[PDB]
């Protein structure tokens, strides 16, 4: 009976756009590497609380984020600063750590993805 919210916005035509080495790197290296990982599939789209039978997910998670949203934002030049993209990644991980219990398979998957994310953003070009 519960409903999913609308996904996060991925495009704003009033927001100015720019292409920096950091953002291109975040799309082509960081996002692409995480997207192909064995554990990416639960994070490639917004959490569907209806299809997954999680009536309390959006009562606990008020800041949803997923890699599909991040990919679409990068592709639309929605981010102006790279820190917006990094914050979205961190928010996705944090949502998974808060909603689920430690030791759940999804949390271990998210932790592996976060380790890879930190390894990949270590080599981020300068501003």
């Amino acid at each position: 009976s519960h409903m999913n919210p609308p996904p996060p916005e991925t495009s704003n035509p009033n927001k100015p756009k720019r292409q920096t080495n950091q953002l291109q790197y975040l799309l082509r290296v960081v996002l692409k590497t995480l997207w192909k990982h064995q554990f990416a599939w639960p994070f490639q789209q917004p959490v569907d609380a209806v299809k997954l039978n999680l009536p309390d997910y959006y009562k606990i998670i008020k800041t949803p984020m997923d890699m599909g949203t991040i990919k679409k934002r990068l592709e639309n030049n929605y981010y102006w600063n790279a820190q917006e993209c990094i914050q979205d990644f961190n928010t996705m991980f944090t949502n998974c750590y808060i909603y689920n219990k430690p030791g759940d398979d999804i949390v271990l998957m998210a932790e592996a993805l976060e380790k890879l994310f930190l390894q990949k953003i270590n080599e981020l070009p300068t501003e």
